[PDB]
């Protein structure tokens, strides 16, 4: 089997991208956040606290019939940005792009934090990375992919995001019209959980290229790339009037500039980020400084390849029993 689904900018800045997900019998359709970097498939539901909805369409278990509560399962969650949610489980069939899983774990949110709730257009979240992650206590659940897997023609899956502009998600096939050139392959560590790779170095604009090992994840789940600071100093130091802001929290730069490109390395092959893609617009409305799309990963803990790298490129995350990642351009 396999599953093609198209995935959309939630805004003008692509600060996330959300992709129209079936739920239960007759469907209930919600439109997710696909997140390689958490393994919870979680949703706004019935059972969520009435004040911590705002616009988003839920999730009504006893509306299907194929929805079984999971006994006794609970689930609570926190992410890098400082969002939480929990809730109870139920199981229930799950599509996505015409790809079906019976029995999937749909995790009911009972409560939410404010910047879920203040998020119209995102009504939960659906986990790509590896299953030890998930948070269903006392029995962890697996997430749709682990579930899909053995059903899918290759144990893959895809992640084609646009810039400005919609993408795909594909499930069991690598769409080789979607992409440029050659996909590289590179080395998975699956020790904590996520898809994460180490880079073989960095370029500014049209500088020379830095051999410099970068640990870090490919995680669809968070809006920009973060970086060691050195590697961060660099770029923004090629820009006239950007600086560290303590106040905004990270890079600005004067609105009036035009950004460097900024590339990475996988393996021996080169991944271009157009210095567009790393323009988040004004701070505040009307401001003429504007925030940078590359930030120091420094407190964080890991360096992330979020969306702005990741939709420079086509990106297979495979699922072989030695997990790999490969990337091309597009």
């Amino acid at each position: 089997s396999t599953g093609s689904a198209t995935t959309t900018p939630i805004d003008s800045l692509d600060d996330a991208y959300i992709t129209p997900v079936q739920i239960g019998t007759p469907a209930q359709t919600l439109n997710l956040d696909f997140d390689t970097g958490s393994s919870d498939l979680w949703v706004f539901s019935s059972e969520t606290t009435a004040s911590e909805v705002d616009g988003q369409t839920i999730y009504t278990p006893s509306k299907s019939t194929t929805a079984k509560l999971l006994s006794g399962a609970t689930w609570s969650i926190s992410y890098g940005d400082g969002s939480s949610s929990s809730g109870d489980v139920y199981t229930d069939t799950v599509s996505v792009g015409g790809l079906t899983v019976t029995g999937q774990a749909v995790e009911s949110a009972k409560k939410v934090s404010s910047s879920f709730t203040e998020d119209s257009t995102i009504d939960g979240l659906l986990g790509l990375a590896f299953s030890t992650l998930n948070t269903v206590s006392p029995t962890q659940q697996k997430t749709f992919f682990d579930n899909a897997k053995a059903s899918l023609d290759s144990p893959v899956f895809t992640a084609d995001l646009g810039y400005h502009a919609p993408g795909t998600y594909n499930f069991g096939f690598i769409d080789t019209t979607a992409y440029t050139g050659s996909i590289t392959y590179t080395a998975v560590s699956t020790k904590q959980g996520f898809w994460e790779w180490t880079s073989t170095g960095y370029a500014v604009g049209s500088g020379t290229f830095k051999s410099t090992s970068i640990d870090g994840i490919a995680d669809t789940g968070t809006t920009l790339l973060y970086l060691p600071a050195t590697v961060v100093s660099a770029y923004w130091a090629q820009v006239s009037g950007a600086k560290s802001s303590s106040s905004v929290g990270g890079y600005v730069f004067p609105c009036s500039a035009t950004l460097p490109s900024f590339t990475f390395g996988v393996g021996s092959a080169r991944i271009v980020i157009p210095g567009d893609y790393i323009d988040f617009g004004p701070i505040s409305t009307g401001s003429s400084s504007c925030f940078g799309g590359i930030q120091s990963s420094a407190g964080i803990g890991i360096n992330i390849f979020g969306d702005v790298a990741l939709k420079a490129a086509f990106v297979v995350f495979n699922g072989a029993t030695t997990p790999t990642l490969g990337f091309a351009s597009k």
